[PDB]
């Protein structure tokens, strides 16, 4: 075993000496034939870069930033099967002025109808293409089905007699039992005018089965776009409908049929439920108007005051009304955001003590899809961002490598050096693109990283190179210099790749793009070091032997072996006791090298100093940890987008006007019996078998726990408001209900349905089948909250609320950022996993490539120490433990492991006699690649702190983190701890 440790040894060795000696030759190439190495590189380069052509975006939030748990998600699939929702488009007009005053109202009048005038053409019905593929043929049973209830739907609704005497009201078996078709044949359900969604899939191109009166019959994935153009629908055409007219939320509803004028005063009964007799359609005054101010007279409120007006248009959700109702809505958007009104409020007075103003929010639901679309193109901001940081690492590379002999300094190759990586992220990101992979919003971020630290590779080299003007022979100062600094440059990029790929491996399509695209970039990157880099290097060395400056090279053109460690050793043991140990005046490192050996060693090297960088960074530790202790997860989905969107907009004016009104939770029950069964036709709470089963809701008791239910939540200082019709029909008429009778509760719940005003309104919040109530819902409001935290605390209390285990009913409540929340649960661990995994395969990495076993400990040791300290002080910062934060730290590793390897492993391969000798050697020869190395990077990534989208000033916030403590700990940390307990000998 001892021989067989003592052979491996051995090969490591002779491995990684050998890779060393094959680059050592394969410089002589390049330096020979330099010319070819970049053309071929830089041709080969746009090749990849053609790759664009194919680049394809994702556009899907869910995918983008969900888990796509397909739990919730199957919840969303439930709620559609079986529920007609409703999409509504939501119309805010803010201001500084009481909208109130009857001439503003009167403009604000013409603004809503402006909504109905709204006309689509067909030919705009991009689904309904002149040339499509026909979806899918629904299952013919299905068919059967759908032909089948359609009629009796029919049927029993001009019969209109609700008896539930022939349906059987047995428990259903395991199976829901007590021919596919016969079984789902002879279904009765209420309301009559229900059936089940999912059975309603009818061409939508034939325009006669979505839209009637047209008598057209015109199939428009077979009409012309002329003819398609002819034909124009408007919202009356696809606006839910009450009392035979568009079921609107206006406050006009108030002035309607004369009920009230314009002109005069609003003075209503009840603020909150109010109701235009004459149309005899109710209306939630506080709901439509905001910061209202009214007064109270003979029981009878006038409002006189509101510096905001919503209005809500309802709109089908059918699937064959769908592709035209999104038509509408863009139609609708578009109307809304232009619309202006401030000839009326220019001489109204204003509440902000500011120039009066007015604006008009609207949010639809393809409002958020629609601006995924937006931030996924490159923003001229985040252009211009780039730009700006590619001219600081520039500048920051051109100030560090030029000097007072030009023809020794080499701008050239920084010049190139900041190219080579954007060229890399060009033809990385194109080889993906010809693999297909989809692009994402966060990539946005990925060529100012990907450029940092390619540039970084450029300052090794060249500090090898410059370390090596003893050399005359330039061929063989190349090759040496190259030979020095390949097993670096080769780990470094090893290290960043792998973390990325393991981070890819996320369930976030976000993170794998971002990662998967960051990596190959730097492969590329590196390959481009290795060719086009090195070539330029070449060129200049060349002219630096002829002492020929770049233009003067460009004018012109028109017409022994010793370790650099041996060296340095040399040179301190010379210096303590010439042209060998005196760098020649501007050697591209010279300076820097001499500060930190003339000032900053030395005081690391004072027991005072060390005193001093041991108690900071003590205090530095002690302070993360208490960052710890403020740990903080979660971020809202609408952070993705930019504040300035109009949907950020639209929530903000909303939460400010109607802060009452914030999220609407909409609680669900499901059969699971019903739900199964037709969920067939079309071949957690599913913990428990029996948690939806089977529910006897004529239970009294039940019933009971139902309104105590309501009242619970109602309790809930977060809930604002409940909309449940059950507990309305229990308490309306629960003396009825006092008989326990199956059949009598359908029945008496069906009539109640029917006719009670209260109870129509609710129609289609409860579905029976056979005379059984399989599924129904309740909607409540819950007040908008900021933190993450506490909104999915008071969700997840609702729940609770919401599950009658003694007659085993469990309902589902749920809510859009339901999905988005619902990752923070598992961020944690998630992290703990991938860090785990990334921390062993860097370190086992390093281990290969560090010398001593002792100084690959001691990087561990520092790794962890500094991610401890960018997670704790990122917590301290506030910054939340959200996906784009967590993976920044899981990544943080490679870029860490980076500069702590650099130093350590120079300090083992220092020749110094006493620890502290060693410790000098090794920041003279890397101190100045490390510290550029990290400057470089944030440089670049400065710019992004001025970007509008949170996402990405969160990347940049914990970038900056994780750059400062590791240059800091590699820097100082690190040094003064080798030089204390640092390996010997
Ligand atoms: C005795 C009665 C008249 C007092 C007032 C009852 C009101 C507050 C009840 C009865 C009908 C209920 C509405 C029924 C339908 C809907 C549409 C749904 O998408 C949101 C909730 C909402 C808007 C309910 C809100 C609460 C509601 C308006
Ligand atoms: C329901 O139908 C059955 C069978 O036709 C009949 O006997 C009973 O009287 C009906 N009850 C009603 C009309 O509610
Ligand atoms: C019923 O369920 C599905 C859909 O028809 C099918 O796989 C199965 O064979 C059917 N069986 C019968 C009895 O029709």
């Amino acid at each position: 075993v001892k021989n067989f440790i003592h052979k491996l040894k051995e090969l490591k060795q002779k491995s990684l000496d050998k890779f060393a000696n094959l680059l050592y030759d394969y410089g002589g190439y390049v330096y020979d034939r330099p010319c070819t190495f970049i053309i071929c590189s830089l041709i080969c380069c746009l090749l990849l870069t053609c790759g664009f052509y194919f680049k394809e975006h994702e556009k899907d939030i869910y995918k983008l930033y969900s888990i796509s748990n397909s739990y919730a998600y199957e919840t969303n699939e439930t709620i559609n099967d079986f529920f007609y929702k409703s999409r509504r488009c939501f119309i805010l007009v803010e201001s500084n002025v009481n909208l109130l005053k009857p001439k503003i109202l009167r403009e604000l009048q013409k603004f809503e109808e402006g909504t109905k005038d709204i006309e689509v053409d067909l030919s705009e019905i991009n689904e309904c293409k002149t040339n499509s593929e026909l979806p899918p043929e629904q299952s013919h049973v299905a068919k059967e089905l759908y032909k089948t209830l359609i009629q009796r739907s029919e049927e029993n609704l001009k019969s209109g007699k609700i008896n539930g005497s022939l349906f059987d009201y047995s428990d259903l078996d395991e199976n829901g039992k007590s021919v596919n078709f016969t079984d789902y044949k002879d279904d009765v359900f209420y309301p009559y005018q229900y059936i089940p969604p999912m059975l309603i899939k009818a061409d939508r191109c034939k325009l006669q089965n979505v839209f009637g009166d047209k008598n057209l019959n015109i199939d428009l994935r077979e009409a012309s776009d002329g003819l398609k153009k002819q034909i124009t629908y408007t919202l009356e055409d696809i606006c839910e409908k009450k009392y035979g007219d568009c079921n609107f939320s206006s406050l006009f509803l108030y002035y309607e049929k004369g009920n009230g004028y314009i002109d005069y005063p609003i003075k209503v009964d009840n603020l909150d439920f109010y109701v235009n007799r004459r149309t005899y359609k109710e209306m939630m005054f506080k709901g439509i108007l905001g910061n209202m101010v009214y007064e109270k007279s003979g029981s009878k409120y006038i409002i006189k005051s509101a510096n905001a007006i919503m209005t809500v248009i309802p709109l089908l959700n059918s699937h064959t009304y769908e592709p035209y109702a999104l038509a509408y809505e863009k139609k609708l958007i578009d109307y809304v955001r232009f619309y202006n009104l401030d000839d009326i409020i220019q001489d109204e007075e204003t509440n902000d003590d500011n120039d009066p103003f007015i604006r008009f929010h609207v949010f639809t639901d393809r409002s958020l899809e629609d601006e995924v679309d937006r931030i996924s193109k490159i923003d001229n901001l985040t252009r211009l961002l780039l730009l700006i940081g590619v001219l600081l690492i520039f500048m920051y590379a051109l100030f560090n490598n030029v000097t007072s002999v030009l023809y020794r300094s080499k701008p050239l190759c920084a010049v190139m050096g900041i190219f080579c990586g954007f060229l890399g992220f060009l033809s990385g990101s194109g080889f993906l693109y010809f693999l297909g992979v989809k692009s994402v919003p966060p990539a946005e971020t990925v060529p100012f990283l990907v450029i940092g630290v390619g540039v970084d590779d450029v300052f090794v080299i060249l500090n090898s190179y410059s370390l090596l003007f003893m050399v005359k022979d330039n061929k063989k100062r190349i090759q040496m210099c190259l030979k020095d600094s390949a097993l670096a440059i080769t780990v470094t990029t090893l290290t960043n790749i792998i973390a990325f790929l393991i981070s890819a491996i996320s369930p976030f399509y976000s993170i794998c793009a971002f990662s998967l695209f960051t990596a190959s970039s730097l492969f590329f990157g590196y390959l481009m070091v290795l060719t086009f880099l090195l070539s330029f290097l070449c060129i200049e060395a060349k002219l630096e032997k002829k002492k020929r400056n770049i233009f003067t090279g460009t004018f012109h053109l028109f017409r022994e072996n010793i370790s650099i460690y041996e060296w340095i050793h040399n040179l301190y043991l010379f210096e303590e006791s010439k042209y060998i140990y005196e760098e020649p005046k501007g050697n591209i490192g010279k300076y820097f090298r001499s500060l930190v050996k003339n000032y900053y060693v030395p005081f690391l090297s004072s027991r005072f100093g060390k005193t001093i960088v041991y108690i900071m960074f003590t205090i530095i530790i002690a302070m993360s940890i208490y960052g710890c202790t403020l740990m903080k997860k979660g971020i809202k989905y609408d952070k993705a987008f930019p504040v300035d969107s109009y949907v950020r907009r639209f929530t903000t004016a909303k939460i400010k006007y109607f802060p009452d009104f914030g999220d609407f939770i909409e609680v669900y029950y499901f059969d699971k019996h019903f739900i199964n069964k037709y969920r067939g036709l079309e071949k957690q709470i599913m913990n428990s078998p029996k948690i939806n089963k089977n529910v006897h809701w004529e239970n009294t008791n039940l019933q009971e726990e139902l309104i105590n239910m309501h009242n619970t939540l109602e309790s809930q200082e977060f809930v604002t408001s409940v909309a449940n019709g059950f507990t309305f029909f229990l308490n309306k008429n629960k003396s009825s209900l006092r008989k326990e009778n199956p059949q009598e509760f359908y029945e008496i719940f069906a009539n109640w349905l029917k006719k009670d005003f209260v109870g129509n309104l609710f129609k289609n919040d409860f579905v029976f089948l056979n005379g059984k109530l399989v599924a129904w819902r309740f909607h409540y409001f819950q007040k908008n909250v900021d933190d993450s935290e506490i909104s999915s605390k008071w969700l997840k209390a609702c729940k609770q609320i919401t599950k009658l285990e003694n007659h085993n009913v469990q309902m589902v409540c749920f809510h859009l950022s339901s999905i988005f929340n619902e990752t923070d649960e598992s961020i944690i661990e998630v992290t703990l996993i991938n860090l785990g995994i990334t921390i062993l395969t860097i370190l086992v990495v390093t281990a290969y490539i560090i010398k001593g076993f002792y100084s690959c400990v001691i990087i561990a040791l520092i790794i962890f120490l500094i991610d401890l300290c960018i997670f704790g002080f990122m917590c301290l910062c506030g910054i939340t433990m959200n996906i784009i934060s967590m993976v920044i730290l899981v990544l943080s590793v490679g870029f860490s492991i980076d500069h702590t390897s650099h130093i350590v492993q120079a300090f083992s391969h220092s020749m110094g006699r006493t620890r502290d000798e060693k410790m000098k050697e090794s920041l003279h020869l890397m101190i100045g690649p490390v510290l550029h190395s990290g400057l470089s990077t944030w440089f670049v990534i400065s710019t992004l702190f001025f970007s509008n989208k949170d996402f990405t000033v969160i990347f940049f916030q914990t970038l900056s983190l994780v750059l400062f403590f590791s240059i800091t700990f590699s820097s100082m940390f690190l040094p003064v701890l080798l030089s204390s307990f640092g390996p010997l000998h």
